[PDB]
This record gives structure tokens, sequence and C-alpha cells, in this order.
């Protein structure tokens, strides 16, 4: 027997072992910004040299935390994020302080205000676009008085520079409505009007010293609900004047998408006076890519039909979750961008601003996962195609001049430790810092693109290594399963010292989310590795029809049928794990979050009868109680005439009778600003009316994500326990 | 044994197994939980309406039926098959005074414990036919009917309308009706839990020339809100807002009215004279506690001020002259307690005579033990015609030769209850009139007299089955046996139903009464696991001579769980020495009593001191959720439903009158040094439950959420659920269902039930 300790649930609720990283700010294509001991470097990226940028002393007087710093193209002041107050996902409010960096100063003067949503440093020198009370304002020095653009700004209804809750969460992904023109005469600002869509309304406790319960009310558009309306403007920065209010100029919306619902997905610059705007209507299926053009005559943002491009998907939605950003080429007259081809795998095509064909510079059964940079000798990108592995990133490059000289960075650097290679280039790609995360440990190595040769290895993990060397650290396996001749591929962290003779529980992470990945090769110090190295439970997850990075067909599968195709491969998975011998058909269970909650209480219901207990964490149980971007885009309208049915059938309460067979675990936050508390309170009802006895647990006061420090410690050691005592475990 | 014995051996196993079968021979059933929710032994009752001195009406088979006390006989008054084709169910009936018509009540909504919606069809009892002219508005929130005659007053968008004659329009009274805003006629949240205990703040006078009406004011009061999931149709949860008081908060302004019903015209509106509060009162908030009407031309309102320690009862004459009622500053019976709060929960109600120039009322002694005074209008003397250790428990009439009540003065126990008369003329002369009726069965007796008292039936709540009985007042003669629960009792005679065993402990050379559930088949020498069924309320008795088949039940006779409850400090008709003991220091005494409790009863010889377990509901909760983390070790586990913990969080009127103002200078010290999140690091000892209503509107979620978010906080690993639009008592079917079936798992489990 090994006497080696195990990595036990105090080593993941209290990070004892570390995974190191090196998140290093390129500010130059030869230098970047890499904190340490608190103090900015710049390290030579050729040479490899450092010289302090900012000692600890000099923010040590600051009187404050800063939360974050900022530095700006120039490099002559720089922004400090002070007083952090989080809001939703990516949406906070802080206090900003400009320090001059030459002077060695901290303005003192036109400080950005106080609670500011957004603040911005121009992409190349030193303005500020900070925006306050949903207004947005620019600053065209440091030391300037604030130029105010918009002047109709109002909280919960007009949102002016900031994208609202469905945006920030599902659209823009972000809290960021504001795009700078390349040299930053021209910034571009989005305006979201939520005047129509109804609030969701929960109590927030706050603190024992509250009395009264605060209600809050977000703009969250339920599945079928008014969404907002969104308007792009464009004003010049360069000409803001103090005596006059800026003017705007709103660039429309193509008209096919101003006959019904609209949603701006994505505005990308393509010159100094060309920008593209992408747009898909309600149902997301039609999606027109504009180019739109500066005109000086007029001083009005011009739309070409000729230059529209119009994307359409029968097989499914469009765009994994909106139409990606295209690469444009420094002319502007030519964009790279991920389009799925014929066949159904996405792949990067080369267009023209003038052409209407799309030339595809990559073919194969494998699929882009991302474009990384575009340097006129050869374009860089991240795809799956290494060993044939859904569950594989490597760096790739293509020469523009003779597409068929394609070569790879990152394949043969180090394939036992590294397959899942992600990268970050430099101001203009001379540099660009290789990291795997898996399957060994996480390595950080710096590059040079002129001759593809390793500078040196910023971080290798070495520390975590020796220590996990004094660990039995659970084996991952990661293989696939041929199901009606479609591989399907599933991973299994396989408990220490395994022996397939003997028989182990399984338990089936799972989230079958539309196009997701829970089998790739990233190495994770996670629950399941205490529950595989010290419970000794072999913790696998699969992904079937509705997996992504493994084609549009296999993605598309669950279109307009959620929670139906996701919910019996997971079920036929866990048959094909228990007749692989070492699972114990007695003993297997399965835990999701979100959807993959909605998937574990559906297994659940399923009455299959191979599951024996289960633990839903903050789960979707009706998706007209979801917001509608998510639904639509993969169920469509909740209305008689199109999909209404298989929203009623595809509700948790449905199989609620058929829970009566296996111990459910129902986790929710009180304060679930994505998945409403709503969702878990009718699955609940449900339980209760039909009288299957089940286990709860209510975090009051906690998010989607129940991060809290207590309450990850308190979700997990609760989640702990039931799994133990479902598993017969001591 | 494996001997030369044979035959002989076989004859010795036959003889071991006759003394296994003379130990151990029980084949009855248990009184299983199924038992208990699906009410399998039902106890029947019978609930009589004395609509006259000699006759009641009864519901039998759905027939509303007359009966006549002195012959027995009976007569249908109203078909069942009569009002099969109204269409709607009728949730309730009410019979005119005359007996000339009828309101029937459908489509009945329920908003709190006594307010509720419903719409009313009067009925013409002479015609046989229902009257179909200006009737009852849908939604109407409260219908009374006058005293004598056939008068009808009902509140509606909270405004109260007068109907002289069914058959005519309503004469609209208030017209400031306004929701959560301006309440006439109708009591707000708080009034209705806590002062008036009802929904109604309207009173009709003795013959039904004047009708008094309460405004209540809640403009400053500040809402609770709390979000209701409804069905799964609803898309969008409905967040609900209730003005709630919480301590220290505005509390509700309240202004009385009187206005004559003879007078009213549909040519004008009709004028109310307003009866305002003493200044005594006035200085400060100050509560309408009750309204009692003395004569036709006398009524008597009782006022408290915030602090519940100060009460004046306003003795008001009309004046026909000036129109308006007047009150005389001598005729005001000032009552202060120094010790702790005025009254067992809020002033009690005068009995006046029909003279109206005297009333009986029941003030404490100076002993401190509650008992009968005579007061004389014009006099400020207070003559006790009643003393002793026990306790008047209330007046149930008023004859001009004799006063009844009940009292808990029969052998000495608190929890006992008898009925007593007592000649008025001489106050020395009191016959007891159920103490030795059936004492072996009967210890608990509720009495409800005739219109004149000429008959009165004696219901009966135990120890044995509940038994009702009518007698006649001439000569405290039994007419006959209305419902004696034989049925019930034939079928328990198969069960082997638990006992239950009511004694004292003495603490401090004071005697502390105390129940066991004790298990059928209890063996002294075996130890059985104890869960302390506790609620140590203000004036509250959980010890007491009532027969109930409970939760408990089930735990004594299937898991053979002793359940005991324990009244120490702070319990009710023992004294107010006993009952004040906690002012100004809520869960204090109480708490360590009832830990005191199950050490007392570890000790007695039968508790596992292992398997000590406890359970609460409301203030119930609160002190289970302090035992817990009292960091006793006494107790093992524990369930906490629907539980109290900061106090701030309470309804004023009920926290204030105990623990005070929640302000610096009063007993904020307490209120921040009370609170159940301040024991959380002591959780950790002992296993718990919180389970509470999502949508309960008396204990709050947010004062769970508190308790779970600190027990998170310090890490301690507790096991919870919520129950979804369920309220305080979670009382819905499926949920009362499943909240006893989850709660039975988690005693079984914690005391390691197989
Ligand atoms: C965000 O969207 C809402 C809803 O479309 C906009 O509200 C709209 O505001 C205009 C202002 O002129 C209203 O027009 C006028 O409304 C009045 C009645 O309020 C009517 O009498 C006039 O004939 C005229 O229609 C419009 O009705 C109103 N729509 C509503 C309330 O549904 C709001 O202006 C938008 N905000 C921004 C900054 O775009
Ligand atoms: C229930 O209580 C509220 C709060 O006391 C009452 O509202 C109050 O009504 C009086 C009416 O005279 C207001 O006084 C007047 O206010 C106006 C300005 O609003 C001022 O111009 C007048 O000179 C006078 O002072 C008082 O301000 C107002 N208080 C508020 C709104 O907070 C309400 O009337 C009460 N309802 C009933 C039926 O008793
Ligand atoms: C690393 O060392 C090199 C020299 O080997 C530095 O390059 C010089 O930096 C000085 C800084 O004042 C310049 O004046 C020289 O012109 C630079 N020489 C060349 C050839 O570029 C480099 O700056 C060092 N990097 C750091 C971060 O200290
Ligand atoms: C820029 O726009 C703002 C907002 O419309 C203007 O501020 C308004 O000015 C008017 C002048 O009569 C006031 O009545 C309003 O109350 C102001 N605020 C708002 C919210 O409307 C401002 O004057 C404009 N500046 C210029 C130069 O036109
Ligand atoms: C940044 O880019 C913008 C967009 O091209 C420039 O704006 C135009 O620049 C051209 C060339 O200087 C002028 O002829 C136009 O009149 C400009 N238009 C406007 C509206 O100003 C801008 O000059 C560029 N800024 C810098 C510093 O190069
Ligand atoms: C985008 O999706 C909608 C909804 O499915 C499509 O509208 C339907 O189209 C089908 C034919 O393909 C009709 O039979 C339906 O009646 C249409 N409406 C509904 C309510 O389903 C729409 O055609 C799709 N657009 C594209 C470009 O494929
Ligand atoms: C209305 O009352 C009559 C009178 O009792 C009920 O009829 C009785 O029904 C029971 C059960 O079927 C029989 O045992 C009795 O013999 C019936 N009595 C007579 C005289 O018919 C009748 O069921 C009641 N109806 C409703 C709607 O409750
Ligand atoms: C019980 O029986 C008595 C008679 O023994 C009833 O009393 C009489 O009832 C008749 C009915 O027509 C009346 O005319 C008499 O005036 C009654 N006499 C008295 C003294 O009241 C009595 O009503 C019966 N009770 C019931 C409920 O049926
Ligand atoms: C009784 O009082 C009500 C309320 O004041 C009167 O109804 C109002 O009459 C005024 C007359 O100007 C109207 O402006 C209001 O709209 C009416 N309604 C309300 C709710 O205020 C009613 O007329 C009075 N009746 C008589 C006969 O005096
Ligand atoms: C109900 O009681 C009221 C109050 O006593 C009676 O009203 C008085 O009746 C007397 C005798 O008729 C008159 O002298 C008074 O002037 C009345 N006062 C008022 C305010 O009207 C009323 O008459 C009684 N009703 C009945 C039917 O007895
Ligand atoms: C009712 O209770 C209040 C609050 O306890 C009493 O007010 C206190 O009175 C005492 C003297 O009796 C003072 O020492 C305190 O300072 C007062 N205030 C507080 C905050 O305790 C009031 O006297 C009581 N009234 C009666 C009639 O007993
Ligand atoms: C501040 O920077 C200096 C640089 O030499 C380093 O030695 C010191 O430890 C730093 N202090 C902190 C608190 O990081
Ligand atoms: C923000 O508020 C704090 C507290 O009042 C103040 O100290 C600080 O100077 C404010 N900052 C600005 C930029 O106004
Ligand atoms: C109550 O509602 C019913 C059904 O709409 C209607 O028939 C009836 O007249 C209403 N009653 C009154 C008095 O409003």
């Amino acid at each position: 027997a090994d006497s080696r300790k195990t990595y036990t649930l105090t080593d993941y609720l209290k990070n004892t072992y570390r995974l190191k990283l090196y998140s290093l700010r390129w500010i130059s294509d030869h230098e970047y910004l890499y904190k340490q001991e608190n103090n900015i470097l710049v390290f030579n990226a050729e040479y490899g040299n450092s010289s302090v940028f900012l000692e600890n002393s000099t923010f040590d007087e600051f009187g404050h935390s800063i939360n974050d710093y900022s530095i700006s193209p120039d490099g002559q002041f720089i922004l400090l994020e002070y007083n952090y107050v989080k809001q939703w996902r990516h949406s906070y409010t802080a206090s900003y302080d400009i320090y001059d960096l030459n002077k060695r100063q901290l303005i003192t003067e036109e400080r950005i205000p106080n609670n500011t949503q957004w603040v911005t440093w121009s992409p190349v020198g030193h303005k500020l676009a900070y925006v306050w009370n949903n207004d947005i304002y620019v600053k065209i020095e440091p030391n300037l008085p604030s130029y105010r653009i918009t002047w109709t700004g109002k909280e919960d209804i007009i949102y002016n520079g900031i994208t609202d809750w469905v945006y920030e969460e599902e659209v823009f992904s972000a809290y960021s409505a504001l795009w700078w023109s390349p040299n930053g005469t021209f910034l571009a600002y989005a305006q979201f009007n939520d005047t129509e869509v109804p609030l969701i309304e929960y109590s927030f406790y706050s603190d024992e010293s509250l009395q009264y319960p605060k209600t809050v009310r977000v703009p969250y558009p339920k599945a079928g609900a008014v969404n907002p309306t969104v308007k792009f403007f464009v004003v010049n920065t360069d000409s803001l004047s103090s005596v006059t209010n800026a003017t705007s100029i709103q660039i429309t919306a193509p008209a096919s998408m101003l006959i019904g619902d609209h949603y701006l997905c994505d505005v990308t610059w393509a010159t100094q006076e060309r920008i593209s705007l992408q747009w898909l209507r309600r149902i997301q299926n039609y999606s027109v890519m504009d180019i739109c053009d500066y005109d000086e005559s007029s001083g009005r943002w011009n739309c070409l039909v000729a230059r529209q491009h119009i994307e359409m998907s029968t097989t499914g939605w469009v765009g994994r979750f909106r139409p990606s950003e295209p690469h444009f080429t420094l002319d502007g007259n030519s964009f790279y961008k991920i389009i799925s081809n014929e066949e159904g795998y996405r792949h990067i095509c080369y267009f023209q601003i003038d052409k209407k064909d799309c030339t595809f510079i990559t073919k194969g059964t494998w699929e882009v996962i991302g474009i990384e940079a575009l340097t006129s000798d050869y374009l860089y990108y991240i795809s799956n195609e290494y060993k044939g592995m859904p569950g594989g990133r490597n760096l790739y490059k293509i020469q523009l001049s003779d597409y068929t000289k394609v070569t790879c960075l990152s394949c043969e650097l180090n394939p036992e430790r590294c397959q899942y290679y992600s990268v970050s280039f430099s101001k203009e790609a001379k540099y660009y810092q290789l990291r795997c995360s898996g399957p060994g440990l996480p390595l950080y190595t710096l590059h040079s693109s002129v001759n593809d040769k390793g500078l040196r290895v910023l971080e290798d993990n070495s520390a975590l290594d020796k220590m996990l060397q004094n660990v039995q650290m659970p084996s991952k396996k990661l293989d696939f399963i041929i199901l009606n001749e479609t591989k399907f591929w599933y991973q299994m962290i396989l408990p220490p010292h395994f022996d397939k003779s003997k028989k182990y529980p399984l338990l089936l992470d799972v989230y079958a989310g539309p196009c997701s990945q829970k089998a790739d090769t990233v190495f994770r110090l996670n629950w399941a590795t205490y529950l595989a190295s010290t419970e000794n439970i072999i913790v696998a997850s699969f992904d079937g029809r509705g997996s992504g990075y493994q084609g549009d067909k296999i993605m598309h599968a669950i279109n307009r049928r959620l929670g139906t195709f996701e919910v019996e491969d997971q079920i036929e998975a866990a048959r094909q794990f228990s007749k692989m011998g070492f699972v114990d058909n007695k003993r297997i269970a399965i835990w999701g979050w979100s959807y993959g909650g909605y998937v574990t209480s559906m297994v659940l219901g399923s009455g299959s009868g191979v599951f024996k207990c289960g633990i839903a964490v903050a789960p979707v149980s009706r998706w007209e109680y979801y917001d509608s971007v998510y639904t639509e885009r993969y169920m469509g309208l909740p209305t008689p005439e199109d999909n209404l049915d298989h929203y009623r059938n595809s509700t948790v309460m449905s199989r609620a009778e058929n829970f009566k067979q296996v111990e459910y675990l129902l986790i929710h936050g009180t304060a679930d600003d994505n998945v409403h508390f709503q969702q878990s309170a009718q699955i609940s009802k449900a339980l209760v009316d039909v009288g299957v006895d089940f286990q709860a647990m209510w975090y009051t006061d906690e998010d989607h994500g129940i991060a809290s420090s207590t309450a990850h410690q308190h979700i997990y050691t609760h989640m702990s326990h039931f799994i133990k005592q479902c598993f017969s475990l001591p």
C-alpha cells in the first residue's frame, strides 16, 4: 500500500497544491508587463532581462487597494481600480485614479468619477472613455475636463456604452459596448433599451443588520418576453467640443434585421474609416454582417448592400453562440472568419469586401477552434486536428500566399505533457507565449515567430510536481465509445492504483450543454480529484449529440429538441461505462450544474434505473423561465405556432413521479441572477406535490456560481456527504 | 436441554414459549404516520349554533336541522337538496337573527389566519327563494348580520356598506377605502394576527341602531416583500408586499367611529361621530385592544399605549342633544403593570350587566393571579369577587343571578379546565358544574350557553375521548349526550395507542408541570429516546389534559419515542410571577429551564442520555435553535420549523410587548444578544434541520435565511428544506404530509432508530 497522502477535500476547499501561472501584458512587439512581489516588471521579450516598471512603494502610499492596474498604450499614465464592487458576471463598479508615469504624480484634477461602470484607454495614445450613470464620457487627456457624449442614460432603462444583463451574459459576453477606431479618432457605442423588457424580482437578505429584505429587479427577458432594443452610434473623439454636445452618427441595422427583433452580436473595426457590424434576427438562423464605411463629404457612415454578407443555417443555429469576429487584413478590403463548410466542420474562409464568394483555406474532419493572429506571411489559429482529438488544442500557421503550406507550431513540442496548447501573440506577432493546460502540469513558454524558436520557459509548475509526487493524484483516461457509428469521446478520472479486476463506484459529472465539451485533456485540481483520490470513485463525463468542437451535425442534433437527445446519450454512456466492468452497476450516480443540473434532473426523472442518486445545483426546470436568447437559439419561440409543445414536454416537473426511485439533492442560491430560484422552487413544489422525498439546501444571498468562500466550502462539503452516504462509502 | 430429556425437553420448550408469551404477546397494530397523515382515526365533534334560548342549529347529512334542547326532537331547517341547484359549493351559511334570511358563502378565498374574501348570496327562507337583486358584491372581505332583525353590513374594497333590507340597495358609509393603505371595517395584518385576533373591525350596536367601525392607516407602515412562485404557468414570479411593522418600525394608526344605521338615507352620505382615545393614550402610539357594546347608548373601548404597560378603558355614552358620544374622565379605568406587560395578550373583554351601570372583568389580583372583578361604571374601586392560587381562564356567561366562568382551580391543575358558577348576590356561593361530571374521562372542559343561558353545551377535550353533552341551567340537569366518539373508541381499542402522563417537577422550590406521551407497553426499567416538543411562548401552556392524535402519537406508538413538553418560567395560567419572569429578557430563562427539563428527565431513569432531541414551531423553533446553540450538550439533534431568529424581524406588537423597544436607550442590548445567529459556533456540536415556508407571512423567511447564512459562514453542516408557496402553517395537504415525512426521517436517523 502507498503511504502518500490522498488529495483530501480540505486540499480542494483550502487550495493547498496551487497551479502556478505566468500572465503577462504585451505592451509592445518586444516587451511585456509581468507583475511580481507587487511590482510591475518590464521583461525584454527577446533578451529576457527584467527592468522594474512600478515599485510597490509607488502605490504602497496610495491609501487604497488597487484591484487591477491598466497601462496606457503610450505608457504616460496608468489607471488604478480601487473600491471594486462586482455586479453580474462581467458588470462591476469601482473608482479609478490616473497616475502620471512621466512626472510620477497622481492626477488630482477632473478625476474619473466614483462608482465608474467601465473605463478604457485609447487604442494608441492616452485618451480615456469612462461610463458613469449609464452615460458615456470621453477625456481627451487624463488631466483635462471630461466631455459628455450621451445624455439619455437611465438606470435599468437606457443602457449607454454598457451591455444589459441578457447581452452581458449571452450576446457580447462582456460589460463593454465602447469600441474605439484603430487610431482612436472614432468611438463606437451601443444604446440598449430595456423599457419593455420585463423585470425579474428576487429578494436580497443583505446582512444580519438589515431589518427589511431588499427586493432586487433586473431587466431579464425570459423566453418569449420582449427582448431589449439595440442601437449603434459612432462619435468623433478628436472633434469633441466642450462648447457643444458631440454629435453621434447612428448606423442603421441591416434592412433584413429591421423587419423583426435584431441582435448586434459583434462590432469589429476594419480600418480607420471602415467598421463591420454583424447582426442576427430574433430567430437565430439568419445573420447579416455589414461593412459600413465612413464618408467625408456627408461625414455620415453608410452601409453598402453589395458588401453585406448573409449566413443562414437550416441544420440549426447560425454561429456556435454568435458569428465569429472577422480578422480584417491591414488594407481592410479582405477579411478572414471561421465559417462552417458544406460538410459541417467550421473552418477558416478568406473573403473580400467586393467579392461574394467564400474561399475556405482549411478543410477536414477537424474544426478550427479560433484565429490567433494575422501577419501577412502566415495566419495563426488553434485547431483540434492533432491526433484527430476533438478535446485537444494546438497552434497552427498557414502561409497566406500558399495555403498548402500549413505548419503546426506546438503539436510536437511536448506531446506527453502538453496537448491543450493555447497562445497569446505580441503586438506585431513577433513573440507568442504558448501555454499548455493539460494533460501534464501547466507549462508556460515564450517563442519567436521569426524562426519558431522557444525563447525560454516562463513557468514549469515544477514546485507543484514534486509536491504532487508525494500525493496519490488520480489518473485521467480520455477515450471514445462508438455509438451508432458516431464516435463520442468520454473522460474518466480513474481512482489512484486503479485495477479493472476490482469494482469501483461511478459518478457521471454532466453538463451536455449545446456546443459543450466535457472530454478535454486539460489538467485540473477539482472536487473530482478528491472523490477519486480519497473516496475512490470513478468520476466520468461524456459528450454525446449536442457536443461542440465535433461538427455541426452532432452540435445541431438537439436543435429544437432540448433535454431530449443529450439526456438519452448520457444514460446510454452510463450503461456503456457499467458494462465496461470496473463500474459497480449498483452504485452509479450523476451530478450537474445549470444545464448539467437540468440534464441531471431529466436523467433522474427518466426512470431508466441506471442512476441511484443525483445532485443538481441551480438546475433549469422549465425553458420558458430561462432567458430568451439562450432558449430561442436552441428551442425556438414558445408559441403554439412554433415549438411550444417541446417547451411543455421538456419540463423537470413532468418527470417528478419517477424521482421516487432515486435520491435528489436540490441546491440553489436565493440571489441567482442567471437560473432564477424560480426554477428550483417549481422543482421542489412538484416533488412535494407528488410526494417524492428529496433533500435540499438553499444558500442565502448566493449567485449562480455560489463561489463565496464560505458557501463554496459548504456546498462541496454537503455534496461530499450526500455522495459518500449514497455510495455507502465510509 | 440436549440431555436425557426428550418429550420433556419439548415440554420445557412449551413452558419457555408460554413464559415468553406472558412477557410479550402483543399483536395489535401501532398508530402509524399514515394513520396521522390520512386521519384514519378521526375524532367526531358536535358544534351546534344556539340560534335561540331553547333551540339550536346542527348540521347532519349536509341538512341544516333545528333541535329543541328541552324536548330533544329536531326538524329540517333547510334540506341539503335545497342548495343542490345553487350551482356553487356553499362554504358556510349565516342565519339572520329573525330566521327570515340566510347568507350562502361561495368562491371562498383565504388570505392570512383570519382574513378571507368570498361571494355571498342572500336566501329568502320565507319565500324559499334566493335574493337576486342588490346581491352582495363579489370579493366582499367581511359580512355581518345585525344582532337583531335582518340588517346587513359588509366591507368591500376596504369600504363599509350597510343594507337595511336584503332586497334593498346598499348604503355606502366610508369612501376612504384603499388597498394596503386605509383599512375601514377590516383589520390590517398586525391587528388581525395580534390585537383583535380577527378580520372584523365592525361592531353592531345591541339592537342595531348604531354600527361601530375602525379606520386603520398603514400609509407609513413599512412593507415586507416576499416573492410568490404561483404555479408552473406563471413565467415571472410575483413579489407580495404586506404591511408588516417589525420591532420598532412605524405601527399603524387606529381611529374609532360610530354611525346611526337607523338614519341611513340614499339622499346624502351618513356622518360618523369619532370617539377619540383618552389623552393618556394620545401622548404616543396607542392600540384599540377591544370594543364591547354595553347598552344601546353605551360602548366600552380598551386602549393600550405602544409601551404595553399602561391601558385605559373608556366607557362612552351617547348624548341625544349633541348627537356625539362623550366619555366621562371618572368612568375611565386605568390598568398598569410594573412587573410586566398588561394582560395575558391584551386587556381582557369586559362583561357589562343588562342595566349597563355595572360590569365584571378579569383583572390580576395583588397576589398575581387573574380573577373576576366587579366594576361599577360610577366607581373607581375594583372589588374582587373571586380569589385564590388558581386563575379565572375566562367568563362564558353573565345571567342576572349567576356568573359562569372556567378556571384551573380543580385539583390545582394549571391545565385542567372546569365550569364554575357563582351566585351574584352571594359571592361566597360558588358551585362547580363539571368538576364531578366524569373526572376519569373529562378534566378539560369548554362551554357554550344559549341566548338566555337557559341551556349550555359542555364540550369535553380530555383526557379521555372528546365528549359533547347538553345540560339545562335551571337545575344543572344534563339534558343528554350529543357526541360520545364511541365509534372512534371502538377502533382505538384495536391499536396500541400510547398513554399520557401529566405531573410536575420542583425547581428552586417552585412547581413546574410537564407532560410525557409514554409509549405503549412502557417499562420504567427500559430507557427510551426522548424528543422534547417545546414552544415555551410567554403565557403559553404546553402541558395540559387534552386528548390529541398528532405526529407525537406515531412517534410514541410506532417509533417508541417518549415525547415530553415542559412549562418553565414564562408559562401561562400559572400566575403573573411565572408569566412575567421573562419580561424584557426573551430567549433567556425559558431556554435554560427547557435544558434543565431534559436534564431532570434524563435522571428520571427511563430516558436514554445519549439520545435526547427537541423540536418546535415559531417561538418553539427559536427555543429549539437556542437550546441547540446553548452548547449544553444535553440534546443530540433538533428540528426547527419556521423559527424566529433576531427578535427585531418579528412584528412590533408581539416583540415590544415582552422584549421592549429595539432602541439604544431601551432593551437594544438584549435585541442584539438574543439572536440565534450569535450561537452559530455551538451549532457545530449538534445536528440541525431548518424548515421554513417561502411565503410565510408571520415568521418571515428572512429570519430563517439569516440563520442559514450564519451556519454556512461558521461551517455548520445542517439539512434544510424550503416548502415553496407555503404559509407559517405549511398545512397544504401535500406539504403537511411531506414535512412530517421528512421530519420523521431525520428523527429516526438522529435517534439511530431501526
Ligand atoms: C425605449 O423604448 C420605449 C418603448 O418603445 C420608448 O418609449 C416611447 O417613447 C416615445 C417618446 O416620444 C413615445 O412616443 C409618444 O408617447 C406618447 C405617450 O407616452 C404618445 O401620446 C405619443 O403619441 C407618442 O407615441 C412612445 O409611445 C413610447 N413607447 C412606449 C411607452 O411604449 C422609449 O422612448 C425608448 N427610449 C429610447 C431612448 O429610445
Ligand atoms: C394616513 O396617514 C398619512 C400620513 O400621515 C396621511 O397622509 C397625510 O395627509 C395629510 C392631509 O392633510 C397631509 O397634510 C398635508 O400635506 C400637504 C402636502 O402633501 C400639505 O400641502 C398640507 O398643508 C398638509 O400638511 C400629510 O402631508 C400627509 N402625510 C404624508 C403624505 O406622509 C393620510 O391622510 C392618512 N389617511 C387617513 C385617511 O387618515
Ligand atoms: C536587455 O539588455 C539589452 C542589452 O543587451 C537592452 O538593450 C539596450 O537597452 C538600452 C536601454 O537604455 C538602450 O539604450 C540600448 O540601445 C539597447 N540596445 C539594443 C541593442 O536594443 C535592453 O533594453 C534590456 N532590457 C531590459 C528590459 O532591461
Ligand atoms: C446637451 O444635452 C443636455 C441634455 O439634453 C442639455 O442639458 C439640458 O439643457 C436644457 C437647457 O434648457 C435644460 O432645460 C435641461 O434640464 C438640461 N438637461 C437635460 C437632462 O435635458 C445640454 O444643455 C446640452 N448642451 C448643449 C450645448 O446643447
Ligand atoms: C485616424 O483615422 C481617421 C480615419 O481615417 C482620420 O480621419 C481622417 O483622416 C484623413 C487623413 O488624415 C483626413 O483627410 C480626414 O479629413 C479625416 N477625417 C476626419 C473626420 O477627421 C484621422 O485623421 C486619423 N488620425 C491620425 C492622427 O492619423
Ligand atoms: C428559421 O427558423 C424558423 C423557425 O423554424 C423558420 O420558420 C419556419 O420555416 C418552416 C420552413 O422551413 C415553416 O414550415 C414554418 O412554418 C416557419 N415558421 C415557424 C413558426 O416554424 C425559418 O424559415 C428559418 N429560417 C431559415 C433561413 O432557415
Ligand atoms: C342529503 O340527506 C339525505 C338524508 O340523510 C341523504 O340520504 C341518505 O344517504 C345515506 C347514504 O347513502 C343513506 O344511508 C340514507 O339512508 C339516506 N337517507 C335518506 C332518507 O335518503 C343524502 O345522501 C344527502 N345528500 C347529500 C348531497 O349529502
Ligand atoms: C318537539 O315537540 C314539541 C311537542 O312535544 C314541539 O312543540 C310544539 O310544536 C308544535 C308544532 O306544530 C307547535 O304548534 C306547538 O306550539 C309547540 N309547542 C311548544 C310549547 O312550543 C316542538 O316544536 C318540537 N321541536 C322540534 C324542533 O321539532
Ligand atoms: C358622498 O361622498 C362621496 C365622496 O366625497 C361623494 O362622491 C364624490 O363626489 C364628488 C363631487 O364633486 C366627486 O368629485 C367625486 O368623484 C365623488 N367620488 C369620490 C370617490 O370622491 C358623494 O357624492 C357623496 N354623496 C352625497 C349625496 O353627498
Ligand atoms: C335601539 O336603541 C336606540 C338607543 O337606545 C333607540 O334610540 C332611541 O330610542 C328612544 C325610544 O324610542 C328615543 O326616545 C331616542 O330618541 C332614540 N335615540 C336615537 C338616537 O334615535 C332605538 O329606538 C332602539 N330601537 C328599537 C327598535 O328599540
Ligand atoms: C413601562 O415601561 C417603561 C419602559 O421600561 C417604563 O419607563 C421606565 O421607567 C423607569 C421607572 O419606572 C425608568 O427608570 C426608566 O428609565 C424608564 N424607561 C426605560 C427605557 O426603561 C415605564 O415607567 C413603565 N410604566 C409603568 C406604568 O410601569
Ligand atoms: C516590493 O518590491 C521589492 C522589490 O525589490 C521586494 O523586495 C519587496 O518584497 C516587495 N514588497 C512586497 C510587499 O511585495
Ligand atoms: C470617491 O468617494 C470617496 C469617499 O467620499 C472620496 O474620498 C473620493 O475622493 C471620491 N473620488 C472621487 C474621484 O470623487
Ligand atoms: C359576481 O360574479 C358573478 C360571475 O361573473 C356574477 O354573475 C355576479 O353578478 C357577481 N356578483 C356581484 C354582486 O357582483
